[PDB]
């Protein structure tokens, strides 16, 4: 079957993207926000992804058995907001304008549970039969947890829990309290680092066996005036931490820059002065998330783990719990938040037409891809210089073992929050001034933000104590002593990192590129960050990628088979 998955609306919603699977295989898979160059893919249908995803499989919508959306949305309007007012073929409509999307007739429309995608988009992409299944997000159409069992290719819910104590919520709220912002939890997790708990309750939270309770919150809280308990939540958790902890809220602050010639916004405080709230949200969403964790394991009967949801993307609380004596393996989809329901809305209907949908295999590297020719394009556009190497690889490696910072666009972007080697910024793993030269020069982000490398799966055993692929850099682990000092930029002082493990298969010219980087430094692994302009997605196009080369004194950009230096 070939099936379109959707996520993104054009009222009050975020990370729209799109995937098309076609006979269980990712034919394409991308995010709004690439194609737009607008973080978070906000308030819109997914129709740049989705434009994509048919012209990268050569198919019209009239190809598709069958589109999915990943949230129950009929649902959402009747019960929130007074009536489903859109025939399939109007919300078709919407999800896939006309203009863009030419169709004889209307394909079958799928609403999928919201829980529901995230889980398909963890089981059934995990190569692993079985497994117990944790959802933990900010909001479905009402549940923020769910626990569930997947085996025999079913997903079967065990309980689940009510929006107003979402785990997902809680952490953005303390984002946004910090002055990191609601939309930077990922920074708060960095922030976390640096910070000491004293009381992981937050004189808020109970902590048991089977995870948490929210003294703070009415469970059956449900906001009147709008579809998510959001608002609800916000209040809450505001009013409480401004009374318990010493710091009030974090305030931006929006003042025209002369040197900028703009308005900016900043925040009135260093958000670095929260970082024990940080540590502490950071220890108490562990704590409750490895009750969840055990009890649906326990319950299940199962050692293997499957996470989903926005709250998996927190890395290091995925770390903590690879390691528990309850769990022997673990996997968690690089595209874990909102973003992955368009791909596990795709998938529970494809499993529901009678397709096996194939593991991911270690790669997220599914969106838009451009040949020399195109990249050519963009470069004579620009009227800049640059190279052909009869060996791009072994230049790259030779300029990021001098201590440079080497942009590389390569193949199919990948998809999700972090670069895995399509569109990276590369950088040694060796140099203890890189990760400061980087934050403070490169990029000018926060001097606390933390680096992750890449490595050669074939050294990961040597170089991690763990013999397993990681994919995603979406899990922590530990190096072994060997490396413990080896690699200052990417590892941190308790030996901890957050590595992407690269197969040959997966990405033959990384691959290639870290095996040279290896003959000149010892060890394959180099210093891996998003290729983005602060604030702004990772670059999709050649274009994109000139544009942010052109703006960042980073030394040279790979871009195709191209080099350019400055
Ligand atoms: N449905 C819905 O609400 O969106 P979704 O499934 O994409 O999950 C979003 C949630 O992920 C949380 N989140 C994102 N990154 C996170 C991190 N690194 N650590 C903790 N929570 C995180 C964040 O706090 C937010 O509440
Ligand atoms: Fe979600």
């Amino acid at each position: 079957m070939r099936v379109l998955g959707l996520n993104g609306w054009p009222r009050d919603f975020n990370d729209a993207s799109a995937a098309l699977l076609v006979d269980g295989r990712i034919a394409a898979f991308a995010e709004e926000e690439r194609f737009t160059r607008k973080k978070h893919g906000y308030n819109t249908a997914p129709v740049q992804a989705a434009a994509f995803c048919l012209a990268q499989a050569g198919l019209t919508v009239d190809d598709l058995d069958a589109v999915a959306f990943g949230w129950d949305l009929p649902a959402m309007y009747r019960e929130r907001l007074g009536g489903w007012p859109h025939s399939d073929s109007e919300a078709l409509d919407i999800l896939l304008p006309r203009d863009v999307f030419p169709r004889r007739t209307d394909p079958p429309l799928h609403f999928v549970q919201h829980h529901l995608a995230h889980a398909a988009s963890a089981y059934y992409f995990s190569g692993e039969d079985r497994g117990a299944v944790l959802i933990v997000d900010g909001q479905g159409e009402e549940e923020c947890v769910t626990l569930a069992h997947a085996e025999g290719g079913k997903i079967t819910v065990l309980d689940t829990v009510p929006g107003a104590w979402s785990l997902g919520f809680f952490y953005e709220h303390v984002s946004e309290y910090t002055g990191l912002g609601g939309d930077n939890p990922g920074k708060l997790m960095g922030l976390a680092a640096h910070g000491t708990t004293v009381d992981e309750t937050l004189s808020a939270f109970a902590f048991d066996s089977d995870g948490y309770r929210l003294n703070l919150i009415d469970p059956q809280a449900r906001d009147p005036e709008d579809w998510d308990e959001y608002s609800v939540t916000e209040r809450a958790w505001f009013a409480h931490l401004e009374r318990i902890y010493r710091l009030p809220p974090n305030e931006f602050v929006r003042r025209y820059d002369p040197a900028k010639g703009r308005v900016v916004r900043d925040t009135r405080r260093d958000p670095y002065e929260y970082r024990d709230l940080a540590a502490t949200a950071q220890a108490a969403l562990e704590r409750a998330v490895f009750g969840l964790a055990d009890s649906v394991l326990a319950r299940t009967g199962e050692r293997t783990l499957f996470v989903a949801g926005g709250v998996g993307l927190n890395a290091t609380m995925n770390g903590k719990l690879l390691t528990r004596s309850t769990v022997d393996k673990m996997f968690v989809p690089p595209v874990a938040s909102d973003i992955g329901v368009s791909l596990g809305a795709a998938a529970a209907v494809a499993v529901e037409l009678g397709d096996r949908i194939a593991p991911m295999g270690d790669t997220a590297a599914w969106g838009p891809e451009f040949s020399p020719d195109q990249v050519r394009a963009a470069l004579d556009r620009t009227g800049l210089a640059y190279r052909e190497p009869a060996n791009l690889e072994r230049e790259v490696a030779a300029l990021i073992a001098s201590g440079k910072v080497v942009g590389w666009a390569q193949g199919r972007g990948e998809v999700g929050p972090r670069a895995l080697g399509q569109r990276s910024l590369l950088g040694s793993a060796h140099s203890p001034t890189m990760r400061d030269h980087i934050n403070l020069r490169v990029k000018d982000r926060e001097w606390w933000r933390p680096f992750a490398p890449s490595m050669l799966r074939s050294v990961s055993d040597q170089v991690l104590e763990v013999d397993a692929d990681f994919p995603y850099m979406i899990m922590t682990t530990k190096v072994r002593a060997a490396y413990a000092e080896r690699l200052p930029s990417v590892v941190h002082e308790d030996w901890s990192t957050r590595p992407q493990t690269v197969t040959e298969a997966s990405n033959p010219r990384y691959h290639r590129m870290l095996t040279e980087l290896g003959d000149l430094v010892g060890d394959p692994v180099c210093l891996n960050t998003s290729f983005n302009d602060r604030g702004e997605p990772i670059v999709s196009s050649p274009a994109d990628a000139l544009l942010t080369f052109s703006r960042l004194p980073i030394d040279a950009l790979a871009v195709g088979p191209y080099l350019v230096t400055k």
